[PDB]
Formats: structure tokens, C-alpha cells, sequence
């Protein structure tokens, strides 16, 4: 994955966790 | 179940307990 | 279910709860 | 249900709640 | 149902509700 | 169980046990 | 996806994960 | 798709997930 | 589709979003 | 893996760890 | 304010934070 | 704040949130 | 304060600290 | 501060732990 | 300034950057 | 500056880098 | 302190431990 | 700086030290 | 500084070091 | 310094040394 695509799946990812709905 | 459902289970759950209808 | 759903829920299960109309 | 849909209803189910009428 | 459809069918509901005879 | 549920398991537990209704 | 394509696709997810409609 | 079209559909999106009628 | 022709799809869908009625 | 992903899949996995839900 | 006066501030305020011309 | 005074300044004050226009 | 109004104001606190605006 | 206090200050504070924003 | 003004804005500007002429 | 603004400087921005042309 | 204070005021202690920012 | 405006911020600085143009 | 702010520093500085441009 | 500063720092600070640019 490019750069950006992952950084953009790191934050959608983080924020999965926190929410508990990954 | 994720975070915000939780915590609504959470309470729900709790006050069903206070009041003896769960 | 979405969040507003979920909050809607919620509040809607707990009157049921204090007013034992569940 | 969309939003306005979902409030609507909301108000309704817990004007049902306290009126003993759903 | 349209916005204002639905407004109407809210106020409508509304008053069933408090006059008892939806 | 994650750490969100594990906590509303606990206090969920400790109240049943000081209402003796688990 | 090019750039703009990704950072919309981000947007609507995160906002799908906050409002738990995705 | 092109860059107008993707922020149109970018907005029209966003519109549909806060008013829950995607 | 043309600028125009997107611009105009762009307000008539999002005043569809708004009125409930796409 | 790449530098880039396995801090990204670092972070990720401590924050996995913090909240039990890897 | 009365609950009907209420409702129609909110979808006034809803919309035009929409809008952006609040 | 009445109930559903508090809801919907809670509804305008998230979205104020959302369009970053609090 | 009161238990919804706690309850509005923790959601509302969340979400400030996810986009960075308390 | 009562429990629900407690417990909404808590989330709060480890939510700003994880994110650094304390 | 309104969404519809900012968006007659953003068009303007970049056509005057990608025509030389802002 | 709100969410819609921000988005329509960001590009503005990009392109007046690409262009050479802030 | 009480129990339920003592026992926030320990997690969020040890966490900040792990993440050295007490 | 909120989280989308440190991403804007972010993302320009980035085109700016490949561009040579910060 | 909160640890999206971190990771953005972290990224422009790794890359300001590799085009000797810092 | 926090963790994940450490870690920026840290690496950041290698880099620095295998460049000659510290």
C-alpha cells in the first residue's frame, strides 16, 4: 500500500479499536 | 459490540438490577 | 445500529424500565 | 430510518411510554 | 416520506395520542 | 473480553452480589 | 485509488465509524 | 471519475450519512 | 457529464437530501 | 514489511493490547 | 420554549448549520 | 435544560462538531 | 448535573478529543 | 463525584492518555 | 460564508490558478 | 475555520504549490 | 478515596505509566 | 490545530519539502 | 504535544532529513 | 518525555547519525 492509503487505514483502523467496531 | 452499545448495555443492565426487572 | 438509533433505543428502554413498560 | 424519521418516531414511542398507549 | 409529509404525520400522531383516538 | 466490557462485567458482577442478585 | 479519491473515501469512513452507519 | 464529480459525490455522501438516507 | 450538467445534479440531489424526496 | 506499515502495525497492536481487542 | 417552538428552532438550526449561514 | 431541550442542543452541538462550525 | 445532561456532555467530550476541537 | 461522574471523567481521561490531549 | 459561496469561491479560484489570472 | 473551508483551502493550496503559484 | 475512585485513579496511573506521561 | 486541519497542514508540508517550495 | 501532532512532526522531520531540507 | 516521543526522537535521532546530519 501506498503512503498515504496507509496512513488513511491506520487512523480509520485506530479509531476502530476505540470505538470497538472494527 | 462496540463501545457506545456497550456503555447503553451498561446502564441499562445496572439500573434493571436497582429496580429488579431484568 | 447507527448511533442515533442506539441513543433513541436507549432512552426509550430506560423510561420503559422506570415506568415497568418494557 | 433516516434521521427526522428516527426523531419523529422517537417522540412518539416515549409519548406512548408515559401515556400508557402504544 | 418527504420532510414535510412526515412533519405533518408527527403533529397528526401527536394529537392522537393526546385525544386518544388514533 | 476487551477491557471496556471486562469493567461494566465487573461492576455489573459486584452489584449482583451486593443486591444477591446474580 | 489517486489521492483526492482516498482522502474522500477517509472522510465518509470516519464519519461512518463515528455516526456507526458504515 | 473527475475531480468535480468526485467532490460532488464527496458531498452528497456526507449529506446522506448525517441525514441517514444513503 | 458536462460541469454544468454535474452543478446542477450537485443542488437539485442535495436539496432532495434535505426535502426527503430523491 | 516496510518502515512505514510496521509502525503502523506497532501502534496498532500496543493500542490493541491497552484496550484487549486485538 | 414550548416544544413545538423548540422543534422548528432545531431543524432551523440544523439547517442552516448546513448551509453554513446560521 | 428540559429533556429535549438538552437533546437537541446535544444534536446541533455534535454536528457543530462534524462541520467544524461551533 | 444530571444524568442526561453527563450524558450529552461525555459524548460531546469524546468526540472533541477524536477531532482534536475541545 | 457520583458514580456516572466517575465513570464518563474516566473514559475521558484515558481517551486523553491514548491521545496525548490531557 | 455560506457553503453555496464558498463553493462559487473554490471553482473561481482554481480556474483563476490554472488560467494565470487570480 | 469549519470543515468545508478548510477542504477548499487545502486544495487551493496543493494546486498553488503544484502551479508554483501562491 | 472510594473503591470505584481508587480504582480509576489506578488505571489511569498504570497507563500512564506504560505510556510515560504522569 | 484540530485533527483535519493538522492533516491539511500535514499533507501541504510534505508537497512543500518535495517540491522544494516551503 | 497530542500523538497525531507527534506522528505528523515525526514524518515532515524522517523526510527532512532524507532531502537534507530541515 | 512520553513513550511515543521517546520513539520519534529516537529514531529520528539514527537517522540523523547514518546521515551525518545530526
Amino acid at each position: 500500500m501506498e503512503f498515504v492509503a496507509k496512513l488513511f487505514k491506520f487512523f480509520k483502523d485506530l479509531l476502530g479499536k476505540f470505538l470497538g467496531n472494527n
